[PDB]
């Protein structure tokens, strides 16, 4: 069995898991002044810290001053590509692209920043469709995005070039705060942390809304017929939300992976380490993710013993 939070990993946020060759690699917001830690597991339950996968102080890097957030790693063209964001010398948060021959690094910058529009961007997520076309989903961050008086984080999407170095065409708005559960009467509003999966020919974008430092941080999804949208939010959002009666606060900024035997999906998400006084100290959790009647569902959030991720 497992009991959340799995691995006892605290002082993090934004857990991204990649499965590769029967091992799992977790990358997270961690060393915020410097880079990103990686943890390894054979089973999604037992985790071992394996150092900085991306270190801005590594001799081949050097980019970014602070605010190293939300790394994601894909295996594409027979190597590993990491996206992340950090604050540049000009004060704007920007997305960067790095690569490595190994999931444990060292990752080396290949285009840092990946793009630059004089504004703040975070939470890049690269989705490779079944036909091999890459798409990047990313956040135009509330810090520098004010629309009709609201500081608002919006998720955009663009198709990428095959080499991942260019974002094609104009940015396409995917989603922005719009549903009642997303704090649409607040001065600051968020849709962030996109993660896209495909199921039965449709595309499902999981995302987080409300403030990361509130118990009300929570996960919803939207559905599209094509990766560039239109993206239509699930009416029953959020699909993963707090259970303060279980000490579960602010479930958010998730990734998705599969069990060791390939038979079932898990959502990997953070919650506040200290629900009595929430903030940036978050911890890693997993729970079962599945589709039923065309609805994406989570069995959770749990904090009691659950059957281990299915394995042979
Ligand atoms: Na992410």
């Amino acid at each position: 069995t497992y009991t959340n939070p799995v691995g006892g990993i605290t002082g993090i946020g934004d857990p991204y898991v990649l499965k590769h060759e029967s091992r799992y690699y977790l990358y997270a917001t961690s060393a915020i002044n410097r880079g990103f830690k990686v943890w390894e597991s054979p089973n999604l339950v037992d985790w071992e810290l394996k150092g900085l996968a991306l270190d801005s102080y590594y001799e081949k890097n050097g980019w970014g001053t602070e605010d190293f957030w939300a790394p994601e790693v894909i295996f594409y063209n027979n190597k590993f590509y990491m996206t992340y964001s950090a604050r540049d010398n000009d004060g704007h948060l920007k997305i960067a692209l790095a690569s490595s021959k190994s999931p444990l690094g060292p990752f080396k910058n290949i285009k840092a920043p990946l793009f630059d529009r004089g504004l703040s961007f975070i939470d890049a997520h690269i989705f490779i469709d079944q036909d091999g076309t890459p798409y990047i989903y990313y956040v135009k961050d509330c810090s520098e995005n004010i629309i009709n008086g609201i500081h608002i984080s919006q998720i955009y999407v663009q198709e990428m070039s095959q080499d991942l170095l260019e974002l094609k065409g104009d940015p396409v708005l995917a989603i922005q705060p719009s549903q009642d559960w997303e704090g649409i009467n607040d001065a600051w509003q968020w849709n962030e942390g996109p993660f896209v999966i495909k199921h039965e020919g449709k595309y499902y974008m999981m995302y987080s809304a409300n403030c990361y430092a509130s118990p009300d941080y929570s996960i919803g999804y939207a559905v599209a017929e094509t990766p560039l949208g239109p993206w239509i939010k699930y009416s029953g959002n959020p699909i993963l939300s707090k259970r303060m009666d279980k000490g579960i606060s602010g479930p958010g900024h998730n990734s998705v992976t599969v069990s060791p035997d390939g038979s079932e999906l898990f959502v990997v998400y953070h919650t506040h380490t200290y629900p009595d006084s929430p903030g940036g100290d978050r911890t890693v959790n997993i729970d079962r993710l599945y589709f039923e009647d065309g609805i994406l569902k989570v069995k959770g959030p749990t904090r009691s013993p659950q059957p281990g991720p299915r394995s042979n």
